[PDB]
């Protein structure tokens, strides 16, 4: 029954357009304007970090592989640590002010981390886009400008992170919205200058290098529309989105981030990198409050 592997990707491929496109749909109701306000804000603060991070790349343009595996595995960390403490556990404590607490509520979270993995891997699977171990990845990809290949890459990744700060902001509440946006935008940092000595390596001078990985931070308030309008349907769609916002960031770090610095042979530098960055932001968790 080929019929029904083509039933399948008629699905797949209307389930995540879908998913994208009824989410910016739903943003953009009118019950929603006060909390996209937030969310695009916040995702504009995070373009604004990465621009400032790619500005330091004109200084370096380009660094050992064994330090860009460090890096990687230093904003994978504090991503880790983001999705743990300021998606997953607040989710948490969302849904059991739904369901009721115990393992129902953390059902409520762990259903919404399997989703955000299956859109991830919907999109990795329909996105052309390149990594450096593995190679070319996704439809027509042979015959794609290598370079924006790249770009694609970069676009996958940041998708999640924009929706994780909608998703955060979908209540009005700052208390949520706030500390993961702020642990989003930190690490934009660092990202930023990740991004543009990436696009650098794979064949643009440093100047359009560092331009086109400050456009790639627009990846942030758009993703957060996507954010807002899928945990804004219904009371449950909240928690349900931080664990989906959670399981798509965990997949591009285990998916995307560190599988290509193990191939290099820098498996032990992206060890201390991840450990940095998730020991960082556990501390700015209570630091910042
Ligand atoms: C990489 C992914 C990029 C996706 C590209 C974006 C595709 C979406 C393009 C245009 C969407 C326009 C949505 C306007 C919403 C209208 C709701 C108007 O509000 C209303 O209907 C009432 O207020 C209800 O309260
Ligand atoms: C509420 C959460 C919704 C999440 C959506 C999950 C459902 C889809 C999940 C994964 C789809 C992966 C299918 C793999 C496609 C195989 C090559 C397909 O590549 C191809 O060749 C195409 O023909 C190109 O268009
Ligand atoms: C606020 C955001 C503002 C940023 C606006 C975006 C600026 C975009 C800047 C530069 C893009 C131009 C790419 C240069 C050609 C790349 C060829 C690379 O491929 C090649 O090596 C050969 O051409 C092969 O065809
Ligand atoms: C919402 C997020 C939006 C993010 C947008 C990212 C914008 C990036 C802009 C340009 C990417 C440059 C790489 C393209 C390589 C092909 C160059 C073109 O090759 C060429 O040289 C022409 O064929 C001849 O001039
Ligand atoms: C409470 C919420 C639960 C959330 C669960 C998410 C945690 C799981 C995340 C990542 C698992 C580790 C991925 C790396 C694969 C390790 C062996 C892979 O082996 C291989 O195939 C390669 O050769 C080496 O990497
Ligand atoms: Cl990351
Ligand atoms: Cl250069
Ligand atoms: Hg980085």
């Amino acid at each position: 029954s080929h019929p029904l592997i083509t039933l399948g990707l008629a699905a797949s491929a209307a389930g995540v357009v879908l998913l994208l496109v009824a989410g910016i749909v739903n943003a953009l109701t009118g019950e929603n304007r006060v909390h996209v306000g937030y969310a695009v804000l916040g995702g504009a603060a995070g373009f604004a970090a990465t621009a400032l991070g790619a500005l330091m790349a004109l200084g370096l343009r380009a660094i050992s592989a064994r330090t860009q595996d460090a890096m990687l595995g230093f904003c994978a960390g504090m991503m880790l640590a983001a999705s743990a403490f300021s998606l997953i556990l607040p989710g948490l404590d969302a849904a059991g002010t739904i369901v009721g607490p115990g393992p129902a509520a953390a059902a409520v979270v762990a259903l919404g981390l399997g989703l955000g993995v299956l859109l991830m891997l919907g999109l990795d699977y329909f996105t052309p886009h390149e990594h450096e171990r593995t190679g070319h990845q996704g439809p027509e990809a042979a015959r794609v400008n290598r370079v924006w290949l790249f770009v694609l890459t970069i676009i996958l990744h940041n998708l999640p992170e924009g929706m994780a700060i909608g998703v955060s902001f979908a209540t009005g509440d700052l208390r949520i919205g706030l500390p993961l946006t702020s642990a989003i935008a930190i690490q934009d940092v660092p990202e930023g200058l990740c991004v543009a000595l990436a696009l650098r390596a794979v064949g643009l001078p440093i100047g359009r290098a560092v331009l086109v990985a400050v456009a790639s931070g627009l990846m942030e308030p758009l993703g957060a529309l996507v954010g807002v309008g899928i945990s804004s349907g219904f009371a449950l769609a909240y928690p349900i989105s931080m664990g989906l916002a959670a399981g798509a960031m965990i997949f591009v770090v285990s998916h995307e981030v560190i599988p290509e610095t193990h191939r290099n042979g820098h498996e032990t530098t992206a060890t201390v990198g991840l450990m940095a960055g998730f020991a960082l932001m556990m501390f700015l968790d209570t630091a910042l409050g």
